[PDB]
């Protein structure tokens, strides 16, 4: 029961059935965090675009392969440490738990949570977005505590395909998640988040995630595909309909415009791991732009790049780069006690990543200090957008100002976490950065800013029918704005 368990509260995380990845990480996180492009003509209605369904935006509150499944399965672990008089099993699975849920709330701002069912009903009171942050923070620093206290106990290897049992693993990967927490609240309770990052670095508490061996990521599926593999392969070119020559770019969603025009300026010898060549003559990495008037894939769609990944791909929860970046940021912009330079922590974020991907020239790229990120030339000529997206080069300059080292900081920390669109999206609307490429079709009848982008998404429908005192309550006291895309969560609160 345990190991059947806490397999089953590792699909909450991004899930492995297709359909539901698809609408939580290929259609939702990847087109806002600028990795991923929609790319069927037939989406008009798009969460990239600022008009979507329903269906599209509701699926991390509504799934029922999210929240139900989270909640019935952390019962029956906890059963387990009940009836053995044992708790690691339970800290190890509210670590899954807030690993899970704070993409929801990153999603939609206000939620319930104290009040989800034992069954992972929703039908309940809202917690505001600060009380659910607060929330994490109690339920990891538990955790934290029983794994330290118990450093020395080990899971049986089955119970357990992150980390196969290491607790030691676990006190890593919940400090690194403690670290991300801490530093996303940075602007919005800038006491508690120096606190909370402070403890989470500090060796006492057991340590943060500083190889790559110790990332957290999950393979055992039960389904034998990747999700996001085959959800963006959907609907791909068939061989015979591309001239007899199989198409390689994937269908449903491309290699976004945007973090290809930095890789290219950079010369980074990354791009080949995270991308599939373009068709488009003479040019060997181009993104599709996020917030057009999508092309015909089986005309022009399919010869922008596609995301470079493979059925058996691991999913990636958190890397070591990104604890790196952590630490940079809390350091250089922050003024936290992070334990050591900021310099440090770059170099380490980025040397993590070339090594994570197999890249070679690391060295050169650490001292590159003349290259810039391109302006995007769409090779089809109706989506250009003409400006040099940044000017910010990589060399750590530690003369610079916090908002040049921010920038600079956030830019790798976001390529870096290529094909983790729900982080990055978080990232974008704390900080600003990277900027981006601003959308070109925007379809939200003028509530969503072009620049902004997507603040929230929407309550779904549903809650107005079996939730209404509840959801109403929540957009009323705790939403701080009207329940659209335009409005901020409570911690994005940059001046
Ligand atoms: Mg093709």
């Amino acid at each position: 029961a345990l190991g059947s368990a806490m397999n089953n509260l590792a699909g909450c995380v991004v899930s492995p059935d297709v359909n539901t990845a698809q609408f939580t990480d290929c259609l939702l996180g990847g087109p806002l965090g600028g990795y991923f492009a929609d790319s069927n003509a037939g989406f008009t209605e798009t969460i990239s675009n600022f008009n979507p369904k329903d269906d599209w935006s509701r699926v991390f509150l509504k799934s029922d392969k999210i929240i139900p499944t989270l909640y019935s399965n952390l019962t029956q672990v906890k059963l387990v440490s009940q009836n053995t008089n044992d708790p690691v099993p339970y800290a190890i699975a509210q670590v899954i738990k807030v690993a899970a849920m704070h993409r929801v709330t990153d999603a939609f701002g206000p939620i319930p949570y104290s009040q989800i069912g034992a069954n992972g009903e929703i039908a309940t009171p809202y917690d505001s977005q600060e009380v659910t942050y607060n929330t994490f923070f109690d339920e990891l620093n538990a955790a934290i505590a029983t794994l330290n206290e118990n450093s020395n106990e080990q899971l049986v290897p089955t119970a357990d395909y992150i980390y196969k049992g290491d607790v030691k693993k676990w006190i890593r990967f919940a400090n690194s998640l403690k670290l991300r927490l801490a530093i996303r609240i940075a602007y919005a309770n800038p006491v508690k988040a120096q606190q909370m990052a402070e403890e989470a670095v500090n060796p006492a508490n057991g340590g943060v995630i500083e190889s790559n061996a110790d990332n957290a990521t999950w393979n055992y599926f039960e389904t034998s595909q990747n999700p996001i593999y085959v959800a963006t392969r959907y609907n791909q070119v068939q061989t015979s309909d591309h001239g007899g020559v199989p198409c390689l770019t994937g269908g449903d969603t491309h290699a976004a415009a945007d973090i290809i025009c930095y890789m290219n300026g950079y010369k980074d010898n990354r791009r080949e791991k995270f991308f599939t060549k373009s068709e488009w003559a003479g040019q060997d990495y181009v993104g599709m732009r996020r917030g057009i008037v999508i092309p015909e894939l089986k005309t022009t769609g399919h010869k922008y790049s596609g995301v470079n990944i493979a059925p058996t791909s691991p999913l990636y929860w958190m890397n070591a780069a990104e604890v790196a970046f952590l630490r940079a940021e809390g350091q250089a912009v922050f003024n936290f006690s992070m334990g050591g330079t900021a310099e440090s922590f770059y170099n380490q974020g980025i040397r993590l990543s070339f090594e994570q991907w197999g890249a070679d020239g690391v060295e050169d790229y650490l001292k590159d200090d003349v290259n810039k990120p391109t302006a995007y030339t769409d090779p089809a000529g109706t989506n250009t957008y003409q400006n040099a997206l940044s000017n910010i080069t990589i060399k750590w300059n530690d003369s610079a100002d916090k908002e040049e080292k921010q920038e600079r900081i956030i830019v790798q920390k976001w390529i870096a976490n290529w094909q983790l669109g729900n982080e990055a999206w978080a990232d974008f609307r704390r900080t600003g950065y990277p900027k981006l490429i601003p959308v070109k079709e925007n379809k939200s009848g003028g509530v969503v800013d072009s620049e902004k982008g997507a603040r929230r998404m929407p309550y779904p429908l549903d809650e107005f029918v079996s939730n209404k005192a509840n959801v109403e309550y929540a957009i009323a006291n705790y939403l701080h704005g009207a329940d659209n895309m335009a409005t901020d969560v409570w911690w994005a609160s940059k001046k």
